[PDB]
């Protein structure tokens, strides 16, 4: 498990369509991975015509796909599971993530922030949640992409929606030791 400053990410393709986050969670546990990579800036898109399709994949994942472990073939649909921790003192948090398709995040394995369907390109200011302890925390992702245009930019406010910052090698670790 190599340590690095951000998540580790698999990405999965498909030619079956995705239409909600449990049929993505279920193409996850159907196979290995498709691609690994690191993830440690989370802000990925947009673009068009299938990120499953071409060169897409590297072009959204932009400065984190020189970590692709290879390249994948062409796929109608697919989508990316992240996984590790992120540096967060305790107190207020809320999500505001930018999308196309759907996406669920998980904070010490809570949902905190949920797209159950396909949709356009669409900003959700989620509802606000607390940490108890600073440290790291362990964070998961999931976002697909069943066709057509594609983005994915969480950001996360730790004062009340005043401002947000995108999560990246600054608070990202991929086993939760520090990363140097
Ligand atoms: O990206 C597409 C968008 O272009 C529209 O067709 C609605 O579905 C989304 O998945
Ligand atoms: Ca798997
Ligand atoms: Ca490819
Ligand atoms: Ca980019
Ligand atoms: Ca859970
Ligand atoms: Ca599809
Ligand atoms: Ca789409």
């Amino acid at each position: 498990d190599s340590l690095f400053a951000g998540l580790v990410g698999e990405y999965y393709g498909t030619n079956s369509q995705l239409n909600n986050i449990s049929d993505f969670r279920a193409l996850v546990d159907s196979k290995e991975a498709d691609a690994t990579f690191e993830a440690a800036n989370i802000s990925y898109g947009r673009g068009s015509s299938d990120v499953a399709k071409g060169t897409h994949l590297q072009e959204f994942l932009g400065s984190d796909a020189s970590t692709l472990s290879t390249d994948p073939g062409d796929n109608t649909d697919g989508g990316i599971y992240l996984q590790g921790y992120v540096y967060l003192e305790a107190g207020t948090y809320n999500f505001k993530v930018t999308a196309d398709d759907g996406y669920e995040i998980t904070i010490n394995g809570n949902p905190v922030a949920t797209v159950d369907n396909n949709q356009s390109v669409y900003t959700v200011t989620h509802a606000s949640f607390t940490i108890s302890e600073s440290g790291y925390q362990a964070i998961d992702m999931i976002w697909w992409d069943q066709g057509g245009d594609y983005v994915f930019q969480p950001t996360l406010s730790a004062d009340g929606g005043s401002t947000y910052f995108v999560l990246d090698s600054a608070i990202l670790s991929s086993t939760g030791e520090t990363p140097y």
